[PDB]
């Protein structure tokens, strides 16, 4: 079954947990990767009622299950905050724009 569900994208707890471990480090050591600079602030204009205090960083969760390292990042963005808790998981699939909707 799927933890998070994002489209027709899959995701078990373990697949959130090593794209988040991996978007913190990189927040933590002030380093970018690929041409849209991920992780990046991540700013509510949606206005979700996440359950753990903002700021907010979005980098790229990837269907393949591989680490995000450049090109093509994909709909798919894992939201963590500064204490590195996992505040959500959600998509551009199914949202209009480049607005985002939460995976289910
Ligand atoms: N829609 C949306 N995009 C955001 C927010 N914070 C940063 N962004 C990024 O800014 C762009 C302009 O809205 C979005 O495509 C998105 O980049 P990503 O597409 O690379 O995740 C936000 O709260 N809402
Ligand atoms: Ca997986």
């Amino acid at each position: 079954a799927c933890d998070y569900t994002c489209g027709s994208n899959c995701y078990s707890s373990s697949d959130v947990s090593t794209a988040q471990a991996a978007g913190y480090k990189l927040h933590e050591d002030g380093e970018t990767v690929g041409s849209n600079s991920y992780p990046k602030k991540y700013n509510n204009y949606e206005g979700f009622d996440f359950s753990v205090s903002s700021p907010y960083y979005e980098w790229p969760i990837l269907s393949s299950g591989d680490v995000y390292s450049g090109g093509s990042p994909g709909a798919d963005r894992v939201v963590f905050n500064e204490n590195n808790q996992l505040a959500g998981v959600i998509t551009h699939t199914g949202a209009s724009g480049n607005n985002f909707v939460e995976c289910t």
